[PDB]
């Protein structure tokens, strides 16, 4: 059985994540209209980013250990791990019957609608691929907020002052999935390591990204200040 | 264990052993190494270790069981891939804690500064002697690390896969074993299993690191050899 002391953990992560999502209801009615129309709809997207980014602060704020931490281990960690969870959340948003993306409640995308916000196929097709895999895996709830926990907890992100720490703080979350995969589904010995390989597809994917990013410069595309700052 | 996966980790073990094997009779064929125009040499020397590793790498491959049931396009394509991993995941291997140096082939040692003089930047260095004492802290076997190899070998978000839902399924039994073995190993350490598999995470970091380290040298004009150029650029 789980104690007392990771229910109240995981019952956090869930709940917070639950609460970040209610302020998605907060922003619809303020972005940019879609369609010159072609700079509209990056405008659009990236709009969409900075609703996610703050999203992704408020909930790794309300993350048990993350005020732990000193603040440029706290950006450290938050400018790696917000494109892997991005990609994580986008992942759940996706419909498999329609292969569409629905973002913000509403406001459905599919890899056209992708490409006329001007991100490029090498970028797109990663992403869907992963929200594929991702579908396929089925994880509930706490198993989605524990991963994104154990995925923001991550040592070796670039400039971290106390990689040790931050290891420390990963323990309990890692220990945490690994009893409530064995208590949710006895009979799958391989859904915990699974879920740890998506980490894995993760870190390609932020690299994919970075190419993307690079992309722009050429493109006469530029990112808005709060994107820049993480990703520029 | 069951007799199914001791047998698969023996396998891999002797198969790790045969490559070991080669690389100690590998040492006189080598160029030497040049002390303090000589940088060329030292680059050479490198180099010539990396091409001895990649068809080592080949070759263990071969024996790895179900690797040979995939199409070859797909085993051409998870090899130019996991290749630099499955180096570095060696490197670390090699690595020596007490005097902060890599032991290739038999018994050439090489330090930080030596990764340096043989023309490798500071960017990638780093973090390959960071990874080595990140992998010696889990105080891995040789069998954990055969096995490590060939779930490295098995990943299914690779580029140009044809069959990754085949190669999701040969990567399940290997997975398994690692669990299995780690579980009979240390009963009472539950992470070290996790964190082994972190290390993969890691691997992915490490070789677009790489990819810049690689690109570099593209900049200043100095090439690699044919067999590391097709793989590399
Ligand atoms: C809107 S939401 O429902 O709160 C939500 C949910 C999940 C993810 C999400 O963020 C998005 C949505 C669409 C695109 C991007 C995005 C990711 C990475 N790069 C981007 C770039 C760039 F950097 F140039 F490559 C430009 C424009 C958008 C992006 C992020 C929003
Ligand atoms: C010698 S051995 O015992 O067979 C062994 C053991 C473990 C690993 C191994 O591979 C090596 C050894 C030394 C260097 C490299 C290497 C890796 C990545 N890049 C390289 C590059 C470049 F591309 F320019 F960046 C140039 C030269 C060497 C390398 C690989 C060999």
């Amino acid at each position: 059985q789980l104690t007392a002391a990771q229910e109240l953990m995981i019952q956090q992560l869930v709940a917070a994540q639950l609460q970040c999502n209610k302020r998605s209801f907060s922003d619809q009615p303020k972005v940019t209209p879609w369609p010159d129309a072609r700079q509209q709809r990056f405008a659009h997207f990236t709009e969409l980013a900075i609703i996610s980014v703050q999203e992704i602060v408020d909930f790794a704020k309300q993350v048990p250990g993350f005020l732990q931490l000193g603040r440029e281990d706290q950006i450290a960690l938050l400018k790696a791990s917000t494109i892997e969870i991005m990609l994580l959340e986008t992942a759940r948003r996706y419909n498999h019957e329609t292969e569409c993306i629905t973002f913000l409640k509403d406001f459905t995308y599919s890899k056209d609608d992708f490409h006329r916000a001007g991100l490029q196929v090498e970028f797109i097709n990663p992403i869907f691929e992963f929200s594929r895999a991702m579908r396929r895996l089925g994880l509930d709830d706490a198993e989605y907020a524990l991963l994104i926990a154990i995925n923001i907890f991550s040592a070796d992100r670039p400039n971290v002052q106390e990689p040790g720490r931050v290891e420390a703080l990963q323990q309990p979350y890692v220990e945490a999935l690994l009893s409530y995969t064995r208590i949710k589904r006895p009979q799958d010995q391989l859904r915990f390591p699974r879920m740890l390989m998506k980490l894995v597809s993760l870190r390609t994917l932020s690299s994919v990204h970075s190419e993307q990013v690079f992309a722009l410069r050429l493109q006469d595309k530029k990112l808005p200040p709060l994107l820049s700052e993480i990703w520029d």
